[PDB]
């Protein structure tokens, strides 16, 4: 087999993109210039949710924060979090380290190559075509488990820059504390005991944080490709940092909305795992990512996942009734991923 990286392809001297990267005719109509889209301020916009008072001693103010978070989660399921408690300089260090790793030559990065055939899903990679369509997306990435610390395989983590492990480790620990805060507020929002949702997704012991650095090289025909296809996240929550190059779009009320770049914020997505547990109340929104011909875009997504086999995910009893039937059948996290991949494979077949 050939190992083709999109960064290599982007630098190979091509004029047009290979056919495998061109989206189906029906999808091309919704793809426009990301910079022109980012400038548009009409239509619904991704909400900015202020978490400053999420754990305030002042009850009215705390409840107001919880309600705003709850409301954004039932409606959009995605938002720009501000005053989230993660130090701004730590986030800049994490991004700088990721930028430095991706600036290494493809050859240096191949020393970290993943190997799906032997189950080595961590490391440097690019999505291999996995259905009859043969469709590929315009991005390379680096994926690794980031937390808990005892479950990490540090040997696969970038050794250049020298501070990648230190920075990424601190960031994951900070995000783990923020996930607890969020899970609690979302639990309260559904009328559940504060510790309910985090317990249901594994708690401190089994919830995993996976880091995925998404690298989107410049594209010569950005109107014909997607950096990441339309999808919903399978996690419980996802927290993402960006390098201020636009690209994230959200499918809201039947239209693709472009996310604006809100300084110092962290994008947070409610994922399929919480949507399933809340019986459809909290929303896992369909989203995608655009590429462009002017600037390399990079994002850092941390997925908070339940244990893949140990928990059977299904709507919580409290969220189901005669009048509110279960909107999802029971599946473990692995089974859910397989079902989404299976439905797509059958679709393309
Ligand atoms: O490779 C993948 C993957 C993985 O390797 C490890 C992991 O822990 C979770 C994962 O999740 C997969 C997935 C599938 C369909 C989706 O809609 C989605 O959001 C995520 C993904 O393809
Ligand atoms: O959206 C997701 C995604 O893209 C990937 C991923 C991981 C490894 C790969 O090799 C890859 O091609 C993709 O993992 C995820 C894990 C989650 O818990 C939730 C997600 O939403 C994703
Ligand atoms: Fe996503």
């Amino acid at each position: 087999v050939a190992v083709e990286r999109v960064e290599s392809l982007a630098k190979s001297g091509i004029i047009s993109i290979p056919k495998e990267y061109i989206r189906p005719k029906e999808e091309l109509e919704s793809i426009n210039d990301v910079f022109l889209e980012e400038k548009k301020e009409d239509g619904p916009q991704v909400p900015t949710i202020d978490l400053k008072n999420i754990e305030s001693d002042d009850e009215k103010i705390r409840e107001n924060c919880i309600e705003e978070l709850k409301k954004a989660s039932l409606d959009w399921g995605v938002m720009h979090l501000i005053n989230h408690g993660i130090p701004a300089d730590l986030m800049e260090r994490v991004k700088k380290a990721g930028e430095e790793f991706f600036s290494l030559s493809v050859e240096e990065k191949e020393k970290y190559a993943n190997d799906q055939a032997t189950g080595k899903i961590q490391g440097y990679g690019s999505k291999l075509a996995n259905n009859a369509s043969g469709q590929l997306e315009w991005e390379d990435y680096f994926f690794h488990l980031a937390y808990p610390e005892e479950k990490r395989d540090l040997s696969i983590w970038p050794k250049t820059p020298s501070d990648y492990i230190e920075a990424t480790s601190e960031y994951a620990k900070c995000l783990r504390l923020l996930a607890t805060k969020v899970f609690k507020a979302l639990s309260v929002g559904l009328g559940l005991e504060p510790d309910r949702l985090e317990k249901e997704v594994g708690g401190l012991e089994e919830l995993l944080l996976q880091m995925k650095i998404n690298y989107y090289p410049k594209c010569p025909q950005p109107e014909l490709a997607l950096g990441v296809e339309a999808h919903t996240d399978v996690s419980a929550l996802t927290f993402i940092l960006h390098n201020m190059v636009p690209g994230l779009q959200l499918f809201y009320e039947g239209k693709w909305v472009t996310a604006k770049c809100v300084p110092d914020s962290i994008v947070m997505h409610i994922g399929d795992t919480l949507e399933i547990l809340s019986n459809g109340k909290y929303k896992s929104i369909l989203h995608r990512g655009l590429v462009n011909k002017e600037k390399v875009r990079i994002s850092w997504a941390v997925f908070c996942e339940p244990p893949k086999d140990k928990i059977v995910l299904k709507p919580l009893p409290e969220m189901v009734s005669v009048e509110s039937p279960a909107k999802f059948p029971p599946r473990t996290f692995a089974q859910h991923i397989e079902h989404k991949l299976f439905g797509k494979e059958q679709e393309e077949l």
